[PDB]
């Protein structure tokens, strides 16, 4: 061989590359972060999986969807889009899931309404239609939100760039076991922690509301029954 | 209603949006971070509040101002501005505080000199003139620095974008309780931790000095009496 | 004096400033992060330093070089460059070390092959030729990678911008002592932790592979003997 | 009186019944009320709404109407609450979707517009279901007659404290019990499905987290 080698740039790669170069050259990004104590969600997930016959598995990712959607309702301006004339604020929540592929992106439609298990089945049927088969173009439209998680790969924390119609991304880290302070005799206990980062447009999301959004998301996940409200 | 709804873009929002789009499209940003052990400052703050009759409250934010100013003296190049012909380095420290508002930004003038309590009273009188009343334009001029903290909202960590005359921002996280290693029988103790991030211009701040700046700031806060020097 | 003072912009500073302004205005950056448990490397480093007569010191930085190079082999696309027509993927690893200077950048050539001690001697002889003397232009060419560490200055975490021929940077934080959960009677033990961040081009590095890269790097350092494989 | 005489002279009624162990719902209700600032109270009646709606989804034929030519089966759930008044009947619209607290606020704002003020006729239209509870009055069990566009009613009894068998040393423990009766049209609801409906309702209430699914 030689010191270097070249391969032609892919077409779809240039499409994505145009989306990325464009959006990181236009949108004024900024990065907010928190930690989310995932133990209670782990208990409820174990239980609802026990109650289901094995008719359908449920991932942690589905709770992630349900909550981020309800939070988009509680704090609408994190769920809107910057058009040049007016800011466009949409009362229905679509959520697009950024799934890695040898970057296919199925959209879960109207997730603000449908329950957690129909969201899980929707994301799997969409993954089956994606990973090894063609999807209709209609599902790639980047509607109104994006979750993107890399905890399976062991990444602890990461900040993504967003796709330009939208104003935000949610990036999820690996769940881990940290030693928080406690009140028992030992003085401490183990806790499951997920580091969650959130990028925003910052012409539409001022920092106090990006924070408000992250607040509600944190409460729907720290205290899962409040998803019923 | 319908699937979406629109509202006209605000004028002041377009002013801010121009500032943000411009500066994140020009300044080559980068992000340095540390943790600051806030216990000692908590003791001194409790005490000076006890010694004051209640004639004036003092926040942690004021120590944040005092220290970041003195650090700007110790390492001048983090406190300068990039003009196209020459780098402009200013020997007086103004510091502008980024206060959230339904983003008003009062400036504390010559904070490098005045004491902590006059800084506290200055920031409150400026907040009273801002949150519910008009300020003179003269106070919005973005003079020479910016602190911006979102620990009240529970954000753990965040990286801001800066306003273009200046070269840096200080973003302050929530204070928290981590279990650091110790030398006693238990082998550990609780500590208050503030995660502090600092953005820089990076044509004027090379990484070793941004770090030097963060170093002095860390020492003025870890060891509050050295603010007397 | 006066309120401000000016000094002419330096020539080399404008060269660097052009590199930085250009690359942060073109490359779509994003930031991945992990923690690396450095204890085992500390044991092996202590031992190989004991076995060497003192004929040559070895830093932790050399293990950092060796591993990041071998990882560039295991996951080639983090070690390539974005030319406009085709992506250029190079089978030899050069690695450039970002050394602070009152920002000189020696390149370690073909580090994928040479052993750890020849890498250490190479980086010192290159530092001696740099810090107080002129280097040939041939060494500044920014070949195929960059490590950049600021743990000496006490920075905990930081995200750099990259130099445009390349697609990534490795930024290394300070090593620290965290209390991880354990299985002994105490229920916990101390651990050395290095926070490691990695920037990527993201037209060439999709997130799952940036993560794969960080994975292998983590394993070559958590388990140092596998560097022999 | 015309509505009642007509419907009990046309619809072939029949009565199914169960007992529902309400303890777990009592725990979750206490907790969500604790988490709310007192910004809004939540009654047991709201869980009753939420569950009966989701059950109408799981077993659609209990949530349909008998038109003479064809049976009409509707994919949206309205639920009308039979509130006593010196018999005003607000409808909670699209309860199959909205969350429990918005259902609670909806039923109170509808009660305020009803008990001492006029309501628009549009709210009396008897859309697609009816809950009707008389546990406040101490009735233990009761079977209602239904309003003719619809095919069913849910009648809720008083909650009480019965001694069920247990596995501990005492051999028994106290339990909160609600007797729940359900009337059906029986040209559209055959008994096995009326039972299926009552089954799902029983599970959404015995095990409240499954309302999330």
């Amino acid at each position: 061989t030689g010191v270097f080698t070249d391969i032609p740039i892919s077409n779809i790669r240039r499409v994505i590359a145009q989306r990325l170069m464009q959006s990181k050259q236009t949108i004024p990004h900024y990065y907010l972060s928190i930690d989310v104590n995932m133990g209670e969600v782990l208990l409820v997930r174990k239980e609802l999986n026990k109650i289901l016959e094995g008719r359908s598995k449920i991932s942690v990712n589905d709770f992630i969807i349900k909550a981020s959607a309800l939070a988009c309702l509680k704090v609408p301006e994190a769920n809107s889009s910057w058009m040049d004339t007016v800011i466009r604020q949409n009362h229905v929540v679509d959520v697009s899931v950024a799934v890695s592929t040898p970057l296919i992106t199925p959209i879960v439609f109207n997730a603000h309404i449908k329950g957690v298990e129909t969201i899980a089945n929707d994301v799997v049927s969409l993954a089956t239609k994606a990973r090894e088969g063609k999807l209709q173009p209609h599902e790639f439209q980047g509607g109104t939100f994006t979750i993107s998680n890399l905890g399976m790969f062991g990444i602890k924390n990461f900040s993504a760039i967003i796709n330009p119609p939208q104003a935000c991304i949610l990036a999820i880290g690996a769940s881990e076991d940290k030693l928080v302070p406690a009140d028992n005799e030992k003085g401490f206990d183990v806790a499951s922690m997920m580091s969650v980062t959130l990028s925003c447009d910052h012409r539409v999301v001022d920092g106090a509301v990006g924070a408000q959004w992250l607040a509600e998301f944190r409460k729907y996940l720290e205290k899962p029954i409040t998803m019923l409200l």
